């Protein structure tokens, strides 16, 4: 009903009128004001997950990039997301790359983007989170946590110091922090996933984090690329277990262009998201879960647009999942649809809940 109206009528009209960045800006604006109707789906108890020192009412979150600046957090919970990740946020304000910088590939159910960390900056985001801070403390207690994804300024010399600044400013306002070292659109950023660079970076991050007061102390997760060599992945797993990193977000967008893409804009520079990323992302979750012996919580992200997609990542090793690109094609009804189908699939496969399904393929 509502799924068909968005998918077949409203979204093709929106795509026909507005460029993808303009449509994104309108989506953030409409979501922030609460103009969308409240999600009718009540989450069952079997969707509840306990991870990262928090209850999650459902395991389906909004991935970083949709709400870069912390403008639409409450509207995103109203849509039925079990958790919200804002960002990436850089220390100073910066504009990002020149337009055009977002591209639809509707034949692939994919997006390519090269935003380049457009960000209002830490100070603006700080004050915005402060204004609704006690509302968030209640939401978190009710099972609706907030993640903050940290990035690096384009012109910064010391990358670790950009991330350190992010921990000090927004760590107190977050349930979890994400060290994004996997954007394909900032020069040299993915080099930070290498063993020695990563160990130095995360030592400094965890130290800054441990210096926060206990009640204001977030979990620290590392967000990784889907384009890593076997050597890179094994090295990340090692660094993560050595330092006691709280989790992994698996994965960012891909710089690959899989055989079979049909979209006219497939050769645009940027990160590819959506359906062509999906199995590449699931396999990365599979490998990272095995290398970490199932002891490091994974948030699974990349081409989730259904209950099956979510459950494949969960079973591969993900404790929670995120989606973004699916929202650009199917609209807000995708959130309810993913959760409803997940719940049905868990019952069909003999799982009492999400928790029982996590890493089930490895057993
Ligand atoms: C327009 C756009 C902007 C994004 N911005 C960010 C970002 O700022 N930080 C980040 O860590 N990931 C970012 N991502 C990556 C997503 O969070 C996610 O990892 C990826 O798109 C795979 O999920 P999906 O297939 O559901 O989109 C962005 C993705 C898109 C499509
Ligand atoms: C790149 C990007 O972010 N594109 C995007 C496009 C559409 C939407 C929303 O589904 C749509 C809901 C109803 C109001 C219009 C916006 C979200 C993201
Ligand atoms: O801002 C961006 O360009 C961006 C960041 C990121 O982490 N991932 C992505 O696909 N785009
Ligand atoms: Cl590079
Ligand atoms: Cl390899």
């Amino acid at each position: 009903g509502d799924e068909r109206f968005y998918a077949e009528h409203l979204m093709p009209t929106l795509q026909g009128l507005l460029d993808p960045e303009s449509a994104h800006r309108l989506a953030v604006r409409f979501t922030s004001l609460g103009l969308l109707p409240r999600a009718r789906f009540q989450d069952s108890d079997m969707l509840e997950v306990r991870v990262l020192g928090h209850k999650f009412r459902n395991p389906v979150g909004i991935a970083a990039g949709f709400d870069k600046h912390g403008e639409a957090v409450d509207g995103l919970y109203k849509m039925g997301f079990g958790f919200v990740e804002i960002g990436s946020v850089t220390p100073k304000p910066q504009e990002g790359n020149p337009r055009p910088r977002v591209f639809r590939l509707p034949e692939d159910q994919a997006v390519i983007n090269r935003y380049g960390f457009n960000s209002h900056g830490l100070s603006v985001v700080e004050h915005r989170l402060r204004a609704r801070q006690q509302k968030q403390a209640k939401l978190t207690e009710d099972g609706l946590p907030l993640g903050v994804n940290l990035g690096k300024n384009k012109t910064s010399v010391d990358a670790a110091e950009d991330y350190a600044e992010g921990v000090r400013v927004l760590g107190p306002l977050a349930d979890y922090l994400v060290v994004n070292v996997s954007s394909p659109n900032t020069a040299g950023l993915r080099s930070l996933q290498g063993k020695a660079e990563l160990r130095r970076l995360l030592t400094k991050v965890l130290q800054e984090r441990d210096g926060l007061r206990r009640v204001h102390r977030p979990a620290v997760l590392v967000k990784i690329a889907p384009d890593l060599t076997s050597q890179d992945k094994e090295d990340i797993a090692s660094v993560v277990k050595e330092l006691g990193i709280d989790g992994l977000i698996v994965t960012n967008t891909t710089v690959s262009r899989p055989a079979g893409l049909q979209g006219a804009l497939r050769s645009e520079t940027g990160g590819l998201s959506g359906k062509p990323l999906r199995d590449l992302s699931t396999q990365t979750i599979r490998e990272m879960y095995a290398l970490t012996q199932g002891r490091v919580p994974i948030i699974g992200v990349g081409g989730v647009s259904s209950g099956q997609d979510a459950l494949e990542k969960i079973r591969a090793g993900a404790s929670l999942v995120q989606l973004y690109t699916a929202l650009t094609f199917w609209g807000p009804p995708v959130v309810g649809k993913v959760k409803r189908e997940l719940e049905a699939l868990l019952k069909e496969q003999g799982f009492g809940g999400v928790t029982d399904a996590i890493g089930a393929d490895h057993r």
